[PDB]
């Protein structure tokens, strides 16, 4: 299948990317320099991550050593929470800029709809513990983005962990100028997501499934929640095409046109989950992989659950 997907931009956006969410500092440069020479051209990161300088080297030395080119490269980051209000989308976005030491980006994403307290703190709590909001909302912080798109700053903008009445939002704004290209969510087995998918399909914005694996590394794990790597299920679907878990479920998102952006700091898993073109899942395959869905959330926060733009209260 194609290696690229269109995104209404004009842009083709690689189908398979490297994620760097819980990758140390101490070993992302190296695992981006690898996933390069194996051939991964897409890579997502965010500020939030605290790893974007460090990810910067490795481009950089990829790109000095003249293994690729930039515009062969497809870079995404994200805009934290607590920058959404109007005036301080750009500068979040230069210094993501700064640190990655490229002059644009191809791909720019409010990372999730919930604005907080502007300042140093990622998470601003109040006393009790719930979340600082700030009183912004999407439609400004989205007329801010479409700014950075005509100031040369970015190719494209999108949005992540959006609801489809939060797309809806976007998408009915007075105004719109430039529709969100992407929506990067959570989905894997045991979260399939048909609802938000095909809603976002059918409005042409196309999807990027992200914590494919499980996310079995989630600081916030608890030593017996559902694992998608021993599901024995998964398991013999792998054995019967002779490929990994991993890889079928790298392989599963690609068959539903969607993006999917595997982390690993590891040589050999990053090496193995590119492996994925060389075979296909069937019809019966896929629709039994999508028959042990849950509903199962690993990527959400007690403390939000009471900000106005909270998304997972909405049934997709
Ligand atoms: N927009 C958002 O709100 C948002 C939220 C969550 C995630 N994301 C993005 O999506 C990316 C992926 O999601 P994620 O980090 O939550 O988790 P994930 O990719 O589902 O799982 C990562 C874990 O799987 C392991 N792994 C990788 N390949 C493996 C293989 N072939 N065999 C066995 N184990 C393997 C990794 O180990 P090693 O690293 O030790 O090899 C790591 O512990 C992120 O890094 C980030 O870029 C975005
Ligand atoms: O965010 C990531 O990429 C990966 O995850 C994280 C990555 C980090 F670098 C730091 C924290 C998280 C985290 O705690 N993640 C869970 C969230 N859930 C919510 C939530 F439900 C909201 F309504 C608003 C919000 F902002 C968050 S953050």
């Amino acid at each position: 299948m194609a290696s690229r997907l269109l995104l209404n931009n004009g842009a083709k956006m690689p189908i398979l990317g490297l994620g760097t969410w819980k990758s140390p500092p101490g070993q992302v440069t190296e695992a981006v320099k690898v996933a390069i020479d194996v051939g991964y051209r897409h890579i997502d990161c965010a500020h939030v991550y605290q790893n974007e300088n460090e990810v910067g080297v490795a481009i950089q030395e990829k790109l000095r050593e003249q293994v690729v080119k930039r515009e062969e490269l497809f870079i995404v980051s994200k805009l934290w929470c607590t920058y959404h209000e109007k005036g301080l989308v750009k500068g979040a976005c230069q210094k993501t800029l700064s640190d990655l030491k490229l002059d644009y980006l191809d791909l720019y994403l409010i990372h999730w709809p919930t604005g907080f307290k502007p300042g140093k703190e990622f998470f601003p709590l109040d006393e009790s513990g719930n979340v600082v909001p700030s009183d912004t909302n999407i439609l400004d912080t989205w007329a801010a983005m479409e700014e950075l798109v005509d100031e040369g700053l970015v190719k494209a903008i999108g949005i992540s962990n959006f609801n489809h009445l939060q797309v809806e939002m976007i998408l009915n704004k007075p105004g719109l100028k430039y529709k969100p290209a992407v929506n990067q969510i959570e989905c894997h087995p045991y979260l399939t997501q048909e609802k938000l998918i095909q809603y976002c399909q059918s409005k042409g914005i196309v999807v990027t499934a992200y914590s494919p694996l499980g996310s079995p590394d989630r600081p916030w794990a608890k030593p017996e929640d559902p694992s998608l790597l021993e599901d024995p299920r998964i398991k013999a679907i792998a054995a019967k095409h002779n490929k990994t878990t991993a890889q079928v479920l790298i392989r599963f998102p690609m068959q539903r046109n969607l993006v999917v952006i595997p982390k690993s700091v590891t040589p050999e898993r990053i090496a193995e989950n590119f492996k994925v073109f060389d075979f296909e899942l069937s019809s019966q395959d896929m629709t039994t992989l999508l028959s042990y869905n849950r509903n199962w959330r690993v990527c959400a926060l007690l403390s939000c659950t009471s900000h106005k733009d909270y998304p997972f209260h909405e049934e997709f």
